[PDB]
């Protein structure tokens, strides 16, 4: 396997948010901009030196899709996930938090991966 594996899913085509398809989920629908929608989650930066669960806070992570409450790189992976999916998702800086980063957390230019789990979603 290479780093740079995975479907670009990225309108602009740019290989900056790269997904795999871990488990399939079922149902023919993906969220819809707008949809309350469930998850649990595993990230990291590339560097392995932080590490975030939702399961550390023991709750599913909820947000609102395409209100860019979270980084660009979920609002575009979470919107082509099926119910029951779990992907990988390798993320550039370009759809997480850029050249700025956000400190504490993640340095400038960091590269992001997560497992996601979407649990639910319904529409708002
Ligand atoms: C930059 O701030 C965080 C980033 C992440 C988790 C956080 O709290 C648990 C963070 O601090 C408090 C909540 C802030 C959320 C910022 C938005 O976060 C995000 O958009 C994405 C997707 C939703 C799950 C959280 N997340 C993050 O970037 C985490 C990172 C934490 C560090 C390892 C890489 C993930």
């Amino acid at each position: 396997t290479v780093t740079e594996q995975g479907e670009d899913i990225t309108s602009k085509k740019d290989r900056g948010v790269l997904k795999i398809v871990k488990r399939v989920g079922n149902g023919e629908e993906t969220p819809m901009i707008g949809d309350k929608v469930y998850v649990h989650y595993k990230g990291k930066l590339s560097n392995g030196k932080k590490f975030d669960s939702s399961h550390d806070r023991n709750e599913p992570f909820v947000f609102s899709l395409g209100k860019g409450q979270v980084i660009k790189a979920w609002d575009i992976g979470v919107a082509t996930m099926k119910k029951g999916e779990i992907a990988h998702l390798l993320i550039k800086p370009e759809y997480a938090y850029g050249s700025a980063g956000s400190l504490p957390k993640i340095p400038s230019n960091a590269t992001l991966f997560f497992e996601i789990e979407l649990l639910d979603f319904k529409g708002e």
